[PDB]
């Protein structure tokens, strides 16, 4: 009555395969091609409160696709299977669902961003954040 | 040119399969089994920041499993494939990944919560939220 350890290994086997499905990059390597090639778009999948409180990537070619998992919003942004795209927030937000799907449909070059939103802010990458110092408590 | 019409339906097919691989129950029926039977645990899989702001389900046996997709926390929660569990927030956070994977391991009864966090608050269900009573302008 304690099979928590038993199935845990399997869960990690399934979930990790989702990041393995596509080309795993790093937010710097991803931004590199983003800023140089305005045709390569980054699609961020994260909730509005963290985006508001902590910040989100500041990129010229940025599409934030929310809904439940960008499903109905995908066509709304304007995407074609010959366009290179990268997804942010792989783990918690599950960018793996956002990106690995597209390549499973027929997208040329799709990248997944290792780490997450925390890596964007921390790696010194261009972020759009409401930097405010008017607060003590 | 544009393949929006094409993949929009496909993405909806894959994302929908995730709700289909679960027993879809409404938060009222979900909380019912939770509050009456403390063996049926509800697992909330969502971000803590929006949780802080909007509120989270205040049930007797609520466990927040926060990782990439609850994988490493599922082992430490004290769960056994003889217990029924329901996953809340099938929307953006996609609790469907939490529950649909578990049935692949042989759980007793796994439910997915129709609607989402919005349905919990809207239904006036037991929630733990910090009333924003510090704003008059």
């Amino acid at each position: 009555a304690d099979m928590g350890e038993k199935f845990d290994a399997t869960f990690k086997a399934q979930v990790k395969a989702a990041k393995a499905d596509m080309v795993m990059l790093s937010p710097k390597d991803a931004y590199k091609l983003l800023q140089e090639n305005p045709d390569i778009t980054l699609i961020d999948v994260r909730d509005p409160d963290e985006l508001k409180a902590m910040g989100k990537p500041d990129v010229k070619n940025y599409k934030h696709m929310s809904r439940g998992k960008l499903e109905p919003l995908l066509a709304k942004s304007g995407l074609d299977p010959e366009k290179p795209v990268v997804v942010f927030c792989k783990t918690a937000a599950r960018a793996a669902l956002a990106g690995k799907t597209l390549r499973e449909y027929g997208f040329k070059t799709i990248y997944n961003s290792e780490g997450g939103m925390d890596k964007w802010l921390e790696e010194g990458l261009p972020s759009l954040d409401r930097s405010h110092h008017h607060h003590h408590h």
